[PDB]
């Protein structure tokens, strides 16, 4: 019933009682297991029960689980949701919501952070040009001249009789990809699309290898609009090697800022469409997987000839060889330009000890172990020798279709 | 769209459905609530035969004789079998047949492209730990072929009704001593302890090095386990070299060439093997990564480092995977001058992504552990990272059992 979890490199065991809080299902069964699909396939008292629950949470939160601001709260929603179908987050519920989101996300290795999130209440927004002005505000305060700092915006929640608020955009930040005649692509191959879309909306497209995105913004049941990012707000830092002189000469960059813009926050049984939420890089992200993954910059073969590594036979290990440079050379070029950053060793480590205060605070901790464990380096991290229950707790991110 | 697993590599944008998993009868450990996958170890005659009749099908399908008088009549006489003796026996070439399908059908072994070609040895006549002994021997010097290496297993008689097991007791045919110390600290491999201190109290003098070879405690049934040292002349080992840094020779490491799981459990239409040592060859970064780098094994990532002159103060420096990328080098490149059998991580996962192709079209899909097939080191830059996988469990089937002591 309750599974043991247990830590191959230290011997410990630990025991995974949270995982009965979960009410949703993942898409794993006894036949068969498929934590491994990156998105698998998948009423008022339905409403009223996960309002009531997540009320539960917040009143307990504040260690008044019981008293009469709860009992009236409780009241409030449920004569709200039994007149009108729905209801509203006070701003302070929402930043409790917000939080433990963040907390319940079992692919996030970041979440020894989760007390230190800066909520933006964006629920009075009625435009696409309020939407921008938020957003643009969002970037100014998360990235505070390469301090960086934990942030979420929230726009307003779905509603029965209408469209959503959505960000087509999948981050806030993102360069465009332009597919060429010759079928190559110039720029990034996963922004083909959305670049295109922007392009059909009106954006004069520049020819770059590293051309910020504009933002496609959308308000309930209106084409969206676009907006180009002062680019004075979107920090940037060239890339440079350590020791490698010649490096710099590739005119690598990369954006400071990671902001998922197209997740749902589900809090109390309520959807956000339009929530988009930052922090700061772990180094793996970029060096590996933005610039070494085949079907992105695919940056690995030319490093390796400009390293004069043998790239005829894989045995030599070029690509891990020039995989490691890479990625050093993206910590120096952050750190240099003082821009937070975290490596992968001092991530998994801090996650690690994360795991150990949900373990006292919660009795577990939801992890995807695929997607916690670096996609270098692996087995040199202490997370790859831990044991990972996955369940999906709420409030919660969650995938949602494309706008379009 | 169909209903079955829909199955996405994120690299190449192709999908495929697994209709194979339908053939699973017997459960995993995960449910709708919570998946398990990443645990190492997730915790009479009716259920004999219809586990039989199902191995039986199995096999006359493979040879393409399904619902003809010879597979009627072979499912007769196990019934028969069954009912007056409470087991039955296998044919030599249903042993062939299971003990491949067995490797096919193993969700963590990224080898399986080589699942067809299997030196099966029938050994199901052992009386004693004597002729166990002579077999294992025989299995090592065919399965190791002076450094071309064979894949190969070995199968003893099966469990039987109030009769005790044969058993090995080593996890593997070949393996380094591990000796705890005074001060708490262990010299050699730190995984084999137990079955270390299990040898001293029956009988072996020990040695005092970091890599001395293992004797085998080997069990007859209803007896106590024997010692018998393997004559270093038949354990292959491979001294390790850097191509291009020359002190790494002086750390005088070594490891064996050949990877021989001797604790598994075979099952096949329900019989149970529980003596069927396995070997292959090695991938790199068994040796270079787990063995030699893991902190709980031999844990030389350190001492490596510093040789290299790497920052081992802080992290940022990534002095651990430099130090682990050349261990790994130094691996492949001792084995390659040494002329003995060896593959890659890269050109593993390039071999099992063309397994997973060729299974798709035969049998519509295969039974895949993501988290075991994804190597140690460098994971995203192999193609199977990008690849979704299916984990259930088929019958043949290589399964853990407890301990014998
Ligand atoms: C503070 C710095 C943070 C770091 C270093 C970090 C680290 C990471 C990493 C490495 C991933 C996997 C990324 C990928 O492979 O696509 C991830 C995923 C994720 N993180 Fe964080 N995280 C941070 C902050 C946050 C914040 C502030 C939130 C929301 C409030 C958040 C929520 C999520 C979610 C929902 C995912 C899964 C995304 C997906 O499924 O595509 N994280 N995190
Ligand atoms: C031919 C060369 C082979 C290669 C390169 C290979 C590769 C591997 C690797 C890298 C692992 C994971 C090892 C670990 O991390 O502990 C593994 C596991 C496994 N392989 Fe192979 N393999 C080969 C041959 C074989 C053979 C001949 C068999 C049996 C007939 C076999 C059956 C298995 C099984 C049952 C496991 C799972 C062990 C466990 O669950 O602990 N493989 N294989
Ligand atoms: C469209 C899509 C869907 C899906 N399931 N997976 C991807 C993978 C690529 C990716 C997509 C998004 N939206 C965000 C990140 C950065 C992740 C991140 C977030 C934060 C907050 C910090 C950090 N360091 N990294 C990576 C894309
Ligand atoms: C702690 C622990 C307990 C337990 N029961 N099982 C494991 C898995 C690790 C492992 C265990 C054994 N006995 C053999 C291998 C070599 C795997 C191998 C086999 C073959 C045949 C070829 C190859 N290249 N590698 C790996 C760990
Ligand atoms: C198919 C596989 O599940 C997929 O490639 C996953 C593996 N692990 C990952 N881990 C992280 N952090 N991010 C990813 O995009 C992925 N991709
Ligand atoms: C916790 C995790 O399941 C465990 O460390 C696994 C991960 N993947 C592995 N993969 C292989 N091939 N071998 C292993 O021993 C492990 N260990
Ligand atoms: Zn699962």
């Amino acid at each position: 019933k309750f599974p043991r979890v247990k830590n191959w490199e230290l011997g410990s065991i630990t025991y995974d009682t949270l995982c009965a809080q979960s009410q949703q299902d993942g898409p794993c069964t006894p036949r068969r297991c498929l934590g491994s699909l990156v998105l698998p396939r998948k009423p008022a008292e339905q409403l009223l029960s996960q309002a009531r629950d997540f009320i539960n949470q917040y009143y307990s939160s504040i260690k008044r689980s019981g008293s009469q601001a709860h009992e009236e709260r409780l009241q409030e929603v449920e004569a709200e949701v039994a007149s009108t179908g729905t209801y509203h987050l006070r701003e302070s519920e929402l930043v409790f919501g917000a939080k433990q989101a963040w907390r319940n996300a079992p692919r996030c290795v970041g979440r020894i952070q989760w007390g230190k999130l800066q909520v933006f209440d964006a629920r009075d927004c009625s435009s696409a040009q309020e939407m921008f002005t938020y957003i643009c505000n969002h970037i100014k305060y998360a990235t505070n001249r390469g301090n960086l700092r934990s942030a979420i915006t929230v726009f307003p929640q779905r509603a029965p009789g209408r469209g959503d608020f959505r960000i087509w955009n999948s981050q806030l930040v993102r360069y465009a990809g332009y597919r060429q005649q010759d079928g190559s692509v110039r720029g990034d191959p996963a922004n083909v699309e959305i670049t295109e879309l922007c392009i059909q909306h009106g954006w004069t497209p520049g020819n770059g290898r590293f051309d910020v995105l504009p933002l496609l913004l959308q308000a309930p049941d209106e084409a969206p609009e676009l907006f180009v990012l002062p680019p004075e707000l979107v920090l940037e830092v060239p890339l440079e090697h350590p020791t490698l002189e010649w490096f710099a000469a590739l005119g690598l960059r990369w954006y400071a800022l990671p902001a998922v813009s197209n997740m749902l926050l589900e809090i109390g049984g309520l959807e956000f469409s339009a929530a988009p939420f930052s922090g700061w890089y772990m180094s793996t992200e970029i060096g590996t997987r933005d610039l070494c993954d085949p079907h992105r910059y695919n940056i690995l073969e030319d490093v390796a000839v400009c390293m004069d590594l043998d790239t005829r036979t894989t045995s030599s290990l070029w690509k891990d060889k020039a995989a490691v440079e890479i990625n050093l050379a993206v910590l120096h070029s952050f750190q240099l330009a003082k821009v937070t950053i975290v490596d992968h060793h001092a991530a998994t480590v801090s996650f690690m000890k994360h795991l150990d205060n949900e373990q006292k605070a919660r009795g577990g901790c939801p992890a995807d172990w695929a997607w916690i464990v670096p996609p270098i380096s692996g087995s040199l991290t202490p997370v790859f020798h831990q044991e990972m229950v996955n369940y999906i707790l709420s409030p919660a991110f969650r995938y949602q279709p494309d706008p379009w």
